[PDB]
């Protein structure tokens, strides 16, 4: 329904509803059939696909701030995942008269749930200690 759909979509429908970032928990019955031989990778891997090591010689401090990583894909308004300096989603202070706003459809179906972060640094107080010094020796004779 982006310009002139011909028959009526059930994703579109919702997007007209909002056109926020928004949980959607509706029904869906997708249909999909593929199975293409492996390609035969001649080529060498010397380095991974997924990077999964690091290593910094010489240490930072960035501020005790680690934000979380999330990612978007779907029909719902793509943002990005830190909008720290983006307002929209929260307007002004204001008092205007509230006006008949209803909306339903299908995509909004009494939803919020919760969420809450809590992560702390490991520590510990020991270290491996192969020298014991049995022997000793200070005073003369």
């Amino acid at each position: 329904m982006s310009d002139q759909s011909q028959e009526p979509t059930m994703e579109e429908i919702l997007a007209s509803i909002r056109r926020i970032i928004s949980e959607d928990d509706a029904p869906a019955e997708p249909a999909a059939e593929a199975a293409p031989p492996p390609p035969p990778e001649p080529e060498p891997e010397p380095v991974s696909f997924d990077d999964e090591v690091l290593e910094l010689t010489d240490p930072i401090a960035p501020e005790p701030e680690l934000p979380p990583l999330e990612t978007v894909g779907d029909i719902d308004v793509y943002s990005p995942p830190e909008p720290e300096s983006e307002p929209a989603y929260t307007p002004p202070p204001a008092a205007p008269v509230f006006d008949r706003d209803e909306v339903a459809e299908q995509l909004v179906g009494v939803s919020a749930a919760s969420a809450a972060a809590s992560a702390f640094g490991s520590l510990s107080s020991a270290l491996l200690m192969p020298k014991d010094g049995l022997e000793h020796h200070h005073h003369h004779h």
